[PDB]
């Protein structure tokens, strides 16, 4: 049946001159207007079928789930991850790592001390670190990145760290630097451009270094976890993992397999959560009435005394619509993470051969013009009915959908709820600039939309 149409394949180096590296998503849309929902693009002689719009995206990711459940190959990760872990693994190895991870990352999947409990504990430490800024102007980047990294640590090693902890610092930096240096609009760039490896050998050297620091950091906590292991009472990810390695015969589960899975979790759950939080505060600065209506709902449903908790979310339709609207507005991963077909598939009246790269435009869904009238305008009303009640949307897909859908989806959502309610409970946000002169436009560095730099003061309220 042949591959889908698209910007006529220029011999050798594909469509680079036709793409805007600064906003690749904007180009996929400029192409959908002229070729429809499903089209093909070239980076080299390697094709990439783009799925644009909810219909094409849901059909592929959902209805044709296992057919698209593959991950595109990346040389730098193939070296570091060795085809293991969760994010870039495939088939058997992936199937097993993902299911174990979904089972272990449930709110009450690692003992009596739940995930919510670990998040609440962290949200308390967060408020303190903000209070230590003495209400003086500051850039929240550093501390809004410490909190999510700590949530992950407690979930994995059953232990959090101090923001002044030397080791923890090197780790956050290593995790940031690696996403910052690897940051590119399309991840397949690396596999479609080998000469890039010869022009800049140092890039990969730094990546491997950080990757190995991250590995050793994780490996150390693992060796000492083995000694204190209680087979009947697993307190974290490692513990459950170390137990799966015993009386259960699985060669897929080894110490190395664990280290790589934990790196993936850190890598996938730190920067994304952090950036969303940074972007959250910024949007609350840009739209202070929203920040005030959240504070109103917080005072009314939680009060000024106790720490917020997940039960509150159901009773806080407005705050929830705010969190949904932030995730939807920022479009954290415009083009999702790259997929690939696992078998030859007939996508409608097209033919897609096993291994072909796939790219789903989440921006097309999240910003659907009909599902969200005025999709480029930030408005909590998108997730609120006429009675002020929370209103779900099939188009709310910031975490993707299908067999590959984010695995830390619950843990991230709990983080955004607890952290944002706790901050607006104890603080008022003050900007040096007035709202109309504040830039909120995203600069898509890599596969992650990052918010412009900014400072503010956290004014304690009591
Ligand atoms: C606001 C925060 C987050 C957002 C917006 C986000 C979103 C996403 C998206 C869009 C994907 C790709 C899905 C696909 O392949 O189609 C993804 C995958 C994944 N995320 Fe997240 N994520 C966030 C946080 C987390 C957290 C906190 C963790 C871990 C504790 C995590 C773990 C991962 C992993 C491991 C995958 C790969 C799953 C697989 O390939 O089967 N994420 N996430
Ligand atoms: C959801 C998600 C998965 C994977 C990545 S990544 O940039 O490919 N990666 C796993 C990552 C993020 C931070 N560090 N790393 C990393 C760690 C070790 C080696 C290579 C990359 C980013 C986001």
């Amino acid at each position: 049946g042949k591959l889908p149409p698209g910007p006529t394949p220029f011999p050798i180096i594909g469509n680079i001159l036709q793409i805007d590296a600064k906003d690749i998503s904007k180009s996929l849309t400029k192409f959908s207007e002229c070729y429809g929902p499903v089209f093909t693009v070239y980076l080299g002689m390697k094709p990439t079928v783009v799925l644009h719009g909810y219909e094409a995206v849901k059909e592929a990711l959902v209805d044709l789930g296992e057919e698209f459940a593959g991950r595109g190959s990346v040389p730098i990760l193939e070296k570091v991850s060795k085809g293991l872990g969760i994010a870039f693994s495939n088939a058997k190895t992936w199937k097993e790592m993902r299911r174990f991870s979904l089972m272990t990352l449930r709110n009450f999947g690692m003992g009596k001390r739940s995930i919510e409990d670990r998040i609440q504990e962290e949200a308390r430490c967060l408020v303190e670190e903000l209070r230590k800024t003495n209400a003086s102007p500051c850039d929240p980047t550093f501390i809004l990145g410490c909190a999510p990294c700590n949530v992950i640590c407690s979930v994995i090693f059953h232990n959090r760290f101090d923001y002044k902890d030397e080791e923890f610092l090197k780790l956050m930096e290593s995790l940031h630097e690696n996403v910052e240096l690897l940051g590119t609009p399309w991840l397949q760039v690396y596999n479609n451009f080998p000469a890039l490896l010869d022009y800049f050998p140092g890039i990969h050297k730094t990546l491997l270094k950080n990757a190995d620091y991250i590995k050793n950091f994780i490996m150390e906590k693992v060796k000492e976890h083995q000694k204190l292991l209680d087979v009947n009472n697993p307190r974290d990810f490692i513990d459950c993992f170390l137990i799966k390695m015993e009386q259960e015969n699985n060669l897929e589960f080894t110490l190395e397999s664990l280290v790589i899975a934990v790196s993936d979790l850190f890598g996938a759950g730190t920067e994304t959560t952090s950036t969303t939080l940074r972007y959250s505060l910024l949007l609350l600065l840009k739209h202070p009435e929203v920040a005030a209506r959240v504070q109103e709902e917080i005072e009314r449903v939680i009060g000024r005394h106790r720490s917020p908790c997940m039960q509150d979310r159901s009773r806080m339709p407005y705050t929830d619509a705010v969190i949904h609207e932030i995730q939807r507005f920022i479009d954290l991963l415009p083009t999702n993470l790259p997929h690939a077909v696992t078998r030859d598939v007939r996508f409608r009246n097209y033919f897609i051969p096993k291994g072909t790269d796939i790219i789903t435009s989440l921006t097309s869904v999240l910003h659907d013009e009909k599902a969200f009238p005025n999709p480029k305008v930030f408005d909590p009303g998108h997730f609120l009915d006429e009675s002020g009640n929370f209103k779900k949307s099939d188009y709310f897909m910031p975490f993707s959908a299908g067999k590959r859908m984010c695995v830390g989806e619950g843990l991230a959502r709990m983080e955004l709820f607890l952290f944002l309610t706790s901050i607006l409970q104890n603080f008022k946000l003050q900007s040096l600039v007035e709202p109309k002169d504040l830039d909120i436009t995203a600069v898509v560095n890599g596969f992650v939309s990052v918010p412009p730099s900014y400072q503010l003061c956290f004014i304690p309220i009591h």
